[PDB]
């Protein structure tokens, strides 16, 4: 069979985040881990072993949803979320988010993929 | 009926946050709602009715915290300060030390006593 492409193309505006941005984790009122976003581009979350975040919920789509970050200039901070088409949805704060389509995360902002229990907030 | 003052001295470098900052809720897992933080110097929780956030948990104290905006000049600043509560003020994974001001950088999680609401400063 013919190799399947990648789930997803940074667009040229991409670039990787220089400032030390994080993503903070939270399952069921429970603060857990901090995962560093300095020279990241973006962060590909879905259940598949391949993507950057795994996430084990059976909801959550195979390849659900990216983080990208708009590349710096030459010096708030650009991050946007781009969901794949996925089956059960990606959450910003309350909203679920349209599919493949750039949503600005502001700093501070909640993520939360289909039915999955953990929330990613974007920290400074 | 009415309680006394809250015991809370504005510092000199103080201001009212112009930008729109806002306070996310959190419980259990799920996202309450937001209040803004527009035209507010700082933001009081506790029991009191008073409070500009007012907890129900019997282990929040009758005046508990504030959340401190410094006066922008000509990163936000947001400091978060215990009025000596009783069962204490959470920052990150810290309690905080009582009447000291403790920087909340956006995106960071603010619980009080043994409250499970949690509080996100988010721009």
């Amino acid at each position: 069979s013919m190799a399947r492409a990648p789930p997803y193309q940074e667009p040229p505006w991409g670039g990787p985040a220089t400032a030390p941005y994080s993503l903070e984790t939270l399952k069921g009122g429970t603060i857990l881990g901090t995962r560093s976003l300095k020279g990241t581009s973006y962060c590909l979350f879905g259940r598949l072993s391949g993507c950057d975040v795994c996430l084990e919920h059976p909801s959550v789509s195979r390849y659900h949803a990216v983080l990208q970050h708009r590349a710096s200039g030459p010096d708030g901070p650009g991050f946007y979320l781009y969901d794949l088409g996925s089956t059960h949805g990606t959450f910003l704060n309350k909203t679920r988010i349209p599919p493949r389509t750039y949503c600005r995360v502001h700093v501070g902002h909640v993520v939360r993929f289909g039915g999955s229990t953990r929330l990613f907030i974007l920290q400074g």
